[PDB]
């Protein structure tokens, strides 16, 4: 019944929510709808995998919180392969190649590929993190998808297909789907395209030993009895002195304030006393979550290495059920695995078939792109199709369409009398990974803090402490990227000499 | 607890699905979360106004199955005033006109206008009104927003205005927030472009006497204590023989089927067990509804009648509040007043401001379109803001962003094993209106009976007698509107 603080939710943002309340003196329940925690990170042991992260995953250096969070836990974290040569295959046929980017031949094409890049990390620094609504020309690049902006800045269809591929990989949605601002933003919020693609200094360059699933079910390790499994949060009540809170199973919950940690569009499914106000009521509606299945392949060995292949591949074209990999082999060398995600328009059309008819299909193109007919004998198969989740919604994270970003993005965070927001989606660093939900968790818990006189204003946004244990490199650009011009631009440098 | 069918919403969808199957001898029970039935239609009454519409209201000719439903009902219609003049207001001026569309000078600004309409009917023409998936173009026309394909087809910006403005008007949302396909399939399914935005011969010609809520409350009298208010359903249940539906309030319902008359979106607020299938799991969070304030000012008397005017704006530009009026005056000529439309964006932006202030706002804008001081002296004042609905989510119906027609629109009217679906946007002619409510109500209601042997798979999709009340004059084009070349067609023939 009583208590100081309920949490809706036992994702990572929630359990971290909870954790720091709990670590002030505050009693806390957190109220979970699933028979596990953790959410949209999910870690599946048994005997053929050891364990597998079968949702969220990889973390690297600028995610200083979930970091910190994990290392506090107990957790270590272990280095993704990247060795070896990746691959990009493009048109039926493989190119390795070593460093972030995918390497461009024609000049042409180089000036193109360069440009959109340049532009992207040119229109972020315009977005504030905060409040991407405030940029200078919000409205109209809200108005606009990324495919009509694809369609505007690239020259070249090889710009566009790995612009397209890009978008798809970052977002698990299409360039017709989301609002331009919105997909400029969520770059620029994970540091630029550099940072958020790259494996060695980016977002992927390392996992949590054991997987991250461990890093919720520690925190309720540490919270006991005080979370509560299979307690689906069907109505809030704030109309009396204190707020009610109560669960599909019949169960009441008495508190002062309510943190929200799930994903907004899952908000639809409170019944809220009072009525949500408009814009929030609308909001909720607006704010579909991606597409994606993981699927994770096993083998007798990292086969790919004797090929000096890492692992990594980027695969264009229609036919491709898989547009990227990673080596998924642990870190002492056994249970050999490629890690492939199935993005977008794909899940939804492949999730039609079995399990079998999907472990063919990525066999059959793994060898092909490998160039290894040892592609062809897995040993195992595991996979999750997140689309099917009634408590997710879907996977990584909440898109926004063209119109949304600027009409409702105010309101994401904006408290609704005592209930409060955390969740991934309200971060302003890295939203939509398991470093945002950090973010806003602790941020979300530090404002009912403040609302109680137990902590300054000061002191609601708190910045952290790089990490010892995963630094992070500058991204740096040359001369040449800088100031080599675009398609356009040497176009009008030629009708100038003309002249 | 114990029953044939539960149906799950009170609106008219709801309703006329639980009235057939009533008739049929089955027991049903409707469960509403409101304190009332009727949904997105509402009728306030008190003495100033004696009956309004704040939600869904007009009917007109090929709207058959509303109407026949309603005349069973004893319900009576009356014709929208539209025998005066219309007005297009354009840059600070009006320009009164008489006919379905405002008319236009310049001879290339004509071509452009012509060819606008023209083009949306003719690529309605290739998409299936029961499956807009299948259109030849359906993805490429998917994936563009309906902003886009304005961008590409005027080449004038008054064409571009205006069609922004029907575009605004006919579904409450920006042109860049809305599939090309989708709407192109909603003009369509609506019988066109002249069906849709016609008072006369139109989608607008009518009102009912007495409100349009009758509807709902009419066949709430006919099913009596089968309908259960302030009962939101939070919970369905179907790993059992019979299916289990829970409410907000703690009472249990078991039925061998399920009726959902919801909007797809609001579907999100029941927790299912089996959890739903993949596809409808993602499409109910991928299909908002519009922003949309009803707004009526009540005058002494309808002056702008003494004007030539019929009450009729068509109001271009961004500072104005509100850009379609119609004379809501009821037929005996008194409770004069003026109904208007806060569309889209401008229902977020002027929500913040309090009654009074949008009060004055429109008097002031209808002073100055209508040329009359008599407008700033307004004697009642009625609104409704259906964006703060938890029970709807907006009005006056659900659209589709870019991509998601394609992907999840087959998945709408799918049955989930024993609930199957109804609520005007699983519709097929009219969908968004109270006559495709009726339509899919009664076409799920009809599912069921297949269901349970009762009716040949011949009958659950009925055909609909022509009103006799309400008769329809074809839509006729002539020969110069057919031939007479677009811009870029006269830039060719240079
Ligand atoms: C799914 C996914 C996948 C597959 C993958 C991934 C991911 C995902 N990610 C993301 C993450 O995971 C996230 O973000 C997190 O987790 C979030 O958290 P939060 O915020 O907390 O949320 P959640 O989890 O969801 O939780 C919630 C909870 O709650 C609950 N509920 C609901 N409802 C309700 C409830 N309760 C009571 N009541 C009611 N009503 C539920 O159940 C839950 O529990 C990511 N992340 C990271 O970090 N990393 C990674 O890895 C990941 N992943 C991926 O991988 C990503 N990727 C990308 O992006 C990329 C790649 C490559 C390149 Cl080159 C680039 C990019
Ligand atoms: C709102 C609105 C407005 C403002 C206006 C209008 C409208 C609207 N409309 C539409 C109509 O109204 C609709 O469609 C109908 O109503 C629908 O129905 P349904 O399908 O049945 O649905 P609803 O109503 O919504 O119902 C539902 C129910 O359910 C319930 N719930 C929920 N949730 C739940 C429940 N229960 C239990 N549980 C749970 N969970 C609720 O509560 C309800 O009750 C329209 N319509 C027609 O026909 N007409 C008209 O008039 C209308 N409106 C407008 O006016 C339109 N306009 C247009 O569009 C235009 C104008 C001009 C031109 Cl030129 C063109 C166009």
């Amino acid at each position: 019944n009583k208590c100081d603080v309920v949490v809706v939710g036992g994702g990572i943002s929630g359990m971290a929510a909870a954790k720091l309340l709990h670590d002030s003196g505050l009693n806390v329940v957190v109220l979970e709808a699933r028979d596990r925690v953790g959410g949209r990170t999910y870690t599946l042991r048994n005997q053929k995998v050891k364990y597998v992260d079968l949702g969220g995953s990889y973390v690297g250096p600028t995610q200083n919180r979930i970091l910190r969070l994990a290392k506090e836990l107990g957790l270590e974290t272990y280095k993704v392969n990247e060795v070896e040569r990746l691959i990009h295959h493009v048109k039926g046929k493989s190119y390795p190649f070593r460093g972030p980017f995918p390497p461009v031949w024609n000049p042409i094409t180089y000036l193109d590929h360069n440009n959109f890049w340049r532009t992207m990390d040119d229109m972020g620094r315009e977005i504030p993190s905060d409040a991407p609504w405030k940029a200078p020309l919000a409205e109209e690049w809200d108005n606009m998808t990324m495919k009509e902006l694809l369609d505007k800045l690239c020259w070249t269809e090889s710009a566009k297909q790995l612009a397209t591929l890009f978008v798809n990989l970052c977002v698990t949605a299409e360039t017709h789907e989301v609002s331009a601002l919105w997909f400029l933003w969520y770059v620029k919020q994970c540091g630029g395209t550099t940072r958020i693609i790259s494996t060695t200094n980016g977002g992927q360059e390392r996992k949590f030993v054991g997987g991250s699933g461990q890093v919720s079910e520690r925190i309720m390790d540490l919270l006991g009895d005080r979370v509560k499994l299979e307690r689906p949060v069907i109505y809030i009540d704030q109309t009396r002195e204190n707020v009610l809170v109560e669960t599909l199973n019949h169960e009441m919950y008495e508190a002062k304030y309510v943190i929200s940690a799930i994903p907004p569009t899952l908000g639809m499914k409170i019944h809220f006393n009072p009525p949500l106000p408009m814009m929030r009521n609308q909001m909720i509606t607006r704010v579909p979550l991606g597409s994606v299945i993981k699927c994770i392949v096993y083998y007798k060995e990292p086969f790919w290495r004797k090929k000096d292949y890492c692992g990594t591949m980027i695969i264009d074209g229609e036919e491709a059920p898989v547009a990227y990999t990673l080596d998924d082999t642990k870190p002492e060398g056994n249970y050999a695995a490629i890690m492939g995600f199935i993005l977008a328009h794909k899940a939804r059309k492949l999730a039609r078939l079995t399990k079998e008819e999907r472990l063919k299909k990525l066999c059959e193109l793994y060898a092909k792109v490998l160039g290894s007919l040892e592609a062809l004998e897995p040993v195992h198969y595991e996979e999750k199709n997140w689309c099917e989740e009634q408590y997710s919604g879907g996977c990584y994270t909440t898109y926004f369409p063209p119109g949304i970003l600027t009409q409702y993005g105010r309101v994401l965070r904006q408290p609704v009398d005592r209930i409060y927001f955390a969740g991934t989606e309200t971060a302003t660093h890295w939203s939509g990974y398991m470093e945002g939900a950090v973010e806003a968790g602790e941020r979300a818990a530090r404002e009912i803090l403040h609302a109680m006189g137990k902590i300054p204003e000061d002191e609601i946004w708190q910045s952290e402490p790089e990490s010892v244990d995963v630094p992070a490199q500058p991204i740096t650009t040359t001369f040449l990227e800088r100031h080599l011009p675009s398609v356009p631009g040497l176009l009008r440098l030629i009708g100038l000499t003309t002249i």
